[PDB]
């Protein structure tokens, strides 16, 4: 569907892994 928007939030979590 067009609700990949959720994956976007998961991307933010990736930032925490890099920090």
């Amino acid at each position: 569907a067009k609700k990949v928007f959720k994956r976007l939030e998961k991307l933010f979590s990736k930032i925490q892994n890099w920090k």
